[PDB]
């Protein structure tokens, strides 16, 4: 079990695992119901109109999108029973990576890529960025501030626009400076889109786009994310390539992945020597050698016998080569044995109203698939058209 509590939406406030929280949005905002799921990971069953306040507007843009499919309803995950339906659909494909060993792997690695301590003006001194914090209330009305790795939120406008995104800083960039930050994945599991493979229509199993999210929620924590600006030539960006996997990641060349490997070498050398130069601490509650303790395990750093850190080229490799090659979205197919679209780019519009809630619909085991049923032949339980009764089509946005 990775979420050891079955949450109802419902169920009472306890201000540690059920809470109402405020994001460090840098606007004011009311406190929103959230869940803990697992530790560093917590659940919010509310369309995004935070990470960025800037982006309230639940209604269409006058300019439909292109690429991909798009669709929109204000209304969606406005009621608790959506909410509650939201939580456990979240949770459920959460337990279905988890019960693969990849999955297993990634989000083990996902818990361990605590934000790197650097909000201190003082170079000795190791201290949290706030922004990699959520506030949570307390029964005074007070907030304490408690530190995350991982949250799961709620579309925002556009319904099936999927993405993981977190909060900057002034000179650092987190994302691609080893650091990392607290990742935000706008989520829904209540809807799916489709592709071909006329043809036969299927639905992706959305624990393969979950698990597509979980990805670059991992190269992001570990401060190894690939510039949006780096793209390869259409027009996609390097990091979706990588994120996806298969014959796509072939097309970032042998040249630019050697780049990134020794520019995050040596990242993590410089992370190693903030740590072993650090002589103080702010917080109540961590003491330095704690905190060196979590980092030291985070970036599998190697400890001597006086205490000092340093990287080890061979465990660089292999966390560097895991986070970027063996944790992609190609690899989870495999792995959970369904259908997918072949490459990242998907030209073929199509979006359902599904429900994996019901066991009768979707396994943790065999997602649409159920074994010793019609639908686990083919990838049948895929089929929009032989699983009709779990793909209800919608309207794709044109404008
Ligand atoms: C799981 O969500 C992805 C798109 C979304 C990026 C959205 N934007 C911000 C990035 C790139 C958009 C894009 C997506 C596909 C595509 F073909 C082209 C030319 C461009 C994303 O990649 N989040 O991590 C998806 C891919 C194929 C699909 F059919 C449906 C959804
Ligand atoms: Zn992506």
């Amino acid at each position: 079990g990775f979420v050891n509590k079955q949450f109802n939406y419902k169920d009472p406030v306890n201000g540690v695992d059920i809470a109402y929280i405020k994001i460090p949005n840098a606007g004011q905002m009311q406190p929103v119901k959230a869940f803990k799921i697992h530790n560093k990971i917590w659940v919010i069953p509310e369309r995004d109109t935070f990470t960025n306040p800037e982006e309230g507007d639940l209604n269409p843009p006058p300019e439909a999108k292109q690429v991909p499919v798009s669709y929109y309803d204000s209304t969606y995950l406005s009621t608790d029973n959506e909410k509650d339906n939201y939580l456990k659909g979240v949770t459920k494909l959460f337990e279905r990576i988890y019960s693969t060993d990849l999955g297993r792997m990634l989000l083990t690695s996902i818990v361990r890529g605590i934000p790197f301590w650097g909000g201190s003006t003082i170079d000795t001194e190791l201290k949290v960025i706030d922004t990699n914090c959520i506030n949570v209330i307390q029964p005074d009305g007070s907030y304490r501030s408690e530190e995350l790795n991982l949250v799961i939120i709620g579309p925002s406008a556009d319904i099936i626009q999927f993405e993981c995104k977190s909060f900057g800083h002034e000179v650092l960039n987190l994302t691609r400076n080893g650091y990392g930050s607290t990742q935000y994945i706008r989520f829904s599991p209540d809807f799916t889109f489709g592709f071909e493979e006329g043809a036969g229509k299927f639905a992706t199993d959305p624990a393969v786009t979950l698990a597509h999210e979980l990805i670059h929620a991992g190269h992001r924590l570990y401060g190894i994310a690939i510039n949006p600006n780096r793209v390869f030539k259409l027009e996609v960006s390097f990091e979706e390539l990588r994120t996806f996997g298969g014959h796509d990641a072939k097309f970032i060349d042998s040249l630019q992945e050697n780049e990134f490997r020794l520019y995050y070498y040596n990242k993590f050398k410089d992370i190693a020597s903030t740590l072993n130069k650090a002589k103080s601490i702010v917080g109540t509650t961590a003491s330095l050698q704690y905190m060196k303790n979590v980092f030291k395990e985070k970036y599998l750093l190697s400890e001597d016998t006086s205490g000092k850190f340093s990287v080890d080229k061979l465990k660089f490799d292999k966390l560097y080569k895991m986070l970027t090659e063996i944790y992609t979205e190609d690899n989870f197919v495999k792995f959970f044995k369904v259908l997918n679209r072949k490459t990242y780019l998907n030209f073929d519009k199509a979006v359902f109203k599904i429900n994996i809630v019901p066991k009768v619909n979707y396994t943790i085991y065999d997602g649409f698939n159920l074994r010793n049923t019609n639908l686990a032949a083919n990838f049948n339980g895929q089929n929009t058209e032989i699983n009709n009764m779990n793909f209800t089509k919608l309207k794709n946005f044109t404008g």
